[PDB]
RNA sequence: UUGAUGUCACGGAACCUUUGUUGUCUUCGACAUGGGUA
């Protein structure tokens, strides 16, 4: 395998989801499903708010697939 | 700290209603103080 280092630079304030317990991270929780397009909060330990933000590779993948659809539309 | 053949969340105006307002002559006279003498 070969590794491609990337970085993302924001030009505007970005949105982030409210952290939720693992019993609630499923399709029947409206709050979790609505936040799936935002950034996430990670707690270092589940009983403390201490943590830091992150972005999933899945979301970037989805955005890239949409972009690829548009580019291939332009090139026929 | 994701999981992958499927994410329109740039898919959603913190928006809407509310009088810093009501009442009042820039006037006017008797009052302070605590003993003293048998």
């Amino acid at each position: 395998t070969t590794t491609m280092k990337i970085s993302i630079e924001f030009l505007e304030p970005f949105r982030m989801t409210k952290w939720q317990e693992s019993t609630r991270r499923n399709k029947n929780n409206k709050e979790f499903v609505r936040g799936q397009a935002f950034a996430r909060w990670h707690r270092n330990k589940k009983d403390n708010t201490k943590g830091r933000p992150y972005i999933t590779g899945t979301l970037l993948r989805s955005a890239v697939i949409r972009s690829a659809e548009n580019l291939l539309t332009l090139s026929d």
